[PDB]
């Protein structure tokens, strides 16, 4: 699982 | 920016 | 599963 | 921009 | 499944 | 632009 | 299935 | 523009 | 099936 | 323009 | 910036 | 598990 | 800055 | 377990 | 600055 | 166990 | 400054 | 056990 | 082969 | 509606 | 092969 | 709705 | 192979 | 909703 | 292989 | 919601 | 392999 | 929520 | 291997 | 909450 | 190996 | 809370 | 090895 | 609280 | 080896 | 409180 929010 | 890999 | 919102 | 791959 | 909205 | 491949 | 709306 | 292939 | 509207 | 092939 | 890998 | 908030 | 590895 | 707050 | 390793 | 606060 | 090793 | 406060 | 478009 | 059986 | 788009 | 069985 | 998008 | 079984 | 995105 | 079984 | 993100 | 079993 | 982040 | 069993 | 951070 | 068993 | 920090 | 058993 | 700091 | 048994 790999997640990113900017 | 919102991204997800599973 | 690969998803992206900008 | 909204994209999804499964 | 491959989908894109712009 | 709205596109879908299955 | 392949569909596109512009 | 609206197109569909099945 | 192949269809197009413009 | 409206076209259909089956 | 918010990111997570599992 | 690897996570980062900035 | 807040980060965690397990 | 490795964690850091700044 | 607050850090912990276990 | 190794911890530091500044 | 506050630090602890066990 | 090793601890230091300054 | 059996196909239908409506 | 677009459907195909082979 | 069995496919349906609505 | 887009579905495929093979 | 069985797939569905809604 | 996007689902796939193989 | 069994996958689902909602 | 994103889930995968292999 | 069994994974879930919510 | 992020979970993984192998 | 069994892991969980909340 | 971050947990791991191996 | 069994580890938990809260 | 940080705990580890090996 | 069994360790706990609170 | 910091504790260790080996 | 058994150690405790409070 | 600091204690050690070996």
């Amino acid at each position: 699982i790999a997640t990113l929010y900017v």
